[PDB]
């Protein structure tokens, strides 16, 4: 039993469902894998800005949002919302130390709580080096940055055709494949858990 996850880092309401994501790594025999959808493939600034979604996800999930995302990120017009690098960090994670996960709720972190610039190589290698992967981790990313994570998106983008995906976040179960309801456990980590250890049950 295989739990896929189509994700964006850059996607507010995937970073909703980051608890969602976190009890699905801890139901034993559940397998989890990532795809990376490729969603932001924009400068900050006027249009980028027009976060409405970003209390609104709060409100539903309980996630918190920093004030140097807010008043910090959301308002450097430096600051660009590039999906490659942060995916291609996780893809690194998950190829060194099967970390991919956990990189990618750092990564979230990083952005809504920190405020920091998650399409930049240095923030990339610091949460690496953060968790540990300071050893090999900026070449496995380089790595990964290239043709790996263009075959990763392109893979990804071929899932949620076959599914009718419109967005993420999206998680699929395979047994035979079937699309969940994950706007039913938006802000419910324990019955998203219960959930699945049901499925494995049934
Ligand atoms: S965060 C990117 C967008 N995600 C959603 O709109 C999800 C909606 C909530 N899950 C919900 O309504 O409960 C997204 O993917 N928009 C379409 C796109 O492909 O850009």
């Amino acid at each position: 039993l295989t739990l896929h996850y189509l994700y964006d880092p850059l996607c507010g309401w995937c970073y909703g469902a980051s608890p969602l994501l976190a009890a699905a790594c801890e139901v034993t025999g559940l397998d989890v894998r990532l795809h990376g959808g490729g969603m932001m493939t924009q400068p900050v600034g006027a249009g980028l800005r027009h976060m409405p979604h970003d209390l609104r996800i709060a409100q539903l999930t309980g996630q918190p949002f920093g004030k140097d995302y807010f008043d910090g990120l959301l308002r450097d017009t430096s600051a660009v919302f590039d999906s490659a690098p942060p995916t291609a960090a996780v893809l690194a994670a998950e190829a060194l130390d099967g970390l991919g996960a956990a990189m990618l709720a750092r990564i979230q972190r990083a952005h809504y709580v920190e405020g920091r610039r998650i399409a930049e190589r240095p923030v990339l290698l610091e949460l690496g080096a953060e968790l540990g992967l300071g050893e090999g981790f900026a070449e496995a990313f380089d790595a990964c940055s290239g043709e790996p994570l263009r075959a990763h998106f392109a893979d990804s983008r071929r899932l949620m055709n076959r599914l009718g995906a419109a967005g993420f976040p999206t998680f699929a179960l395979e047994r035979r494949l079937q699309v969940l309801d994950t706007g039913r456990y938006l802000g419910q980590p324990d019955d998203w858990r219960a959930f699945l250890e049901t499925q494995l049950r049934l």
